[PDB]
């Protein structure tokens, strides 16, 4: 039943990013939807279910729409910018299911975690070898290509922690802001 | 007692840093330290007053360290340069600690946390001043003074997930790279 189903996700994705996986419990999701802890069992094994499938689609979903950005432009620093402006949208509206990937990956077994940890790495992969485009010359430096990369992923997934997207700030003037500092650097930012 | 005081500490943070807060119980510190849980509140109250000492701690020597060099180098350029390296400096020595800060702030109270809070403001505002320092023209635009250094904080702060300081790039080595990509850009870095 794909209705109910969601609300769970929904209601769960909203406590594991406030409060976190341990602290939040199945009887906890189960008066969210304001349910029986019975009722959630229809539709999930374990509290690890209801994560591991909430961190399988959003990784799908991010990995996915990536792609269409890169199908898509010509020009590497069209591409790189559309990226970034993505990952940024993604927040905006996912911003729970986004915290949760960010953080709750551990709380896995080991098979499973693996298994998103490496389409974690696609995504990062995306990213390094968009960068490399705008910089073929510094292809030949793999350890520094992926510290570049990383770098950069810190930029932005650091938001979490202190971006609010309904403020000054949209997500597209942060995303052009994080890439007009990245790639032309803080000292040639043009000032207002 | 100013040395078994420090172990529990230490091995506290360890596994605060591992599986989290909520997931270290009082009765795993007993036993990481090989002792009883009798002799843990010999020195500490709470397992919240062990989390508050080793944030307190952490955030006060990190406060005054950048203050030395805030008060040393004459030059802009050179100031900030040596703040990167210290952050980068104290994650190779005090990793745990660290990650701490970074992760478990939430598990305290309100009044604790808001003084915690208080101080990483202030470290915040010495990064946050030092760049201005270099962009004096700047400074007229408050809100994207934040955003320039929050942006750059998840350049620094993210490095707990990926990056290890035994590695092939020294943490000395992984500061000059953060402040070339991020003053001058990944686009006029110097390639090998």
């Amino acid at each position: 039943y794909e209705n109910i189903r969601d609300t769970i996700i929904e209601r769960a994705a909203a406590m594991f990013a406030r409060q976190g996986y341990s602290e939040t419990s199945i009887g906890d999701i189960a008066r969210a939807c304001e349910c029986s802890k019975s009722r959630l069992y229809h539709y999930f094994d374990s509290k690890e279910a209801v994560l591991r499938d909430m961190l399988t689609t959003h990784v799908d979903s991010l990995l996915e729409r990536c792609r269409q950005v890169l199908y898509g432009s010509n020009e590497p620093k069209t591409r790189f910018l559309q990226i970034v402006k993505l990952f940024l949208e993604i927040y905006a509206t996912s911003r729970d299911r986004h915290v949760v990937m960010l953080t709750c990956l551990d709380a896995l077994p080991e098979d499973q975690r693996k298994a998103l940890i490496a389409k974690q790495r696609e995504l990062i992969a995306y990213v390094r070898d968009a960068l490399l485009q705008l910089r073929p010359d510094m292809a030949a430096n793999r350890t520094l290509a992926h510290v570049d990369t990383m770098l950069f992923f810190g930029m932005i997934n650091w938001t979490y922690t202190w971006y609010k997207a309904d403020g000054s700030v949209s997500p597209d003037a942060l995303a052009e802001r994080t890439v007009q500092l990245f790639l032309d650097g803080y000292l040639n930012l043009l000032s207002a």
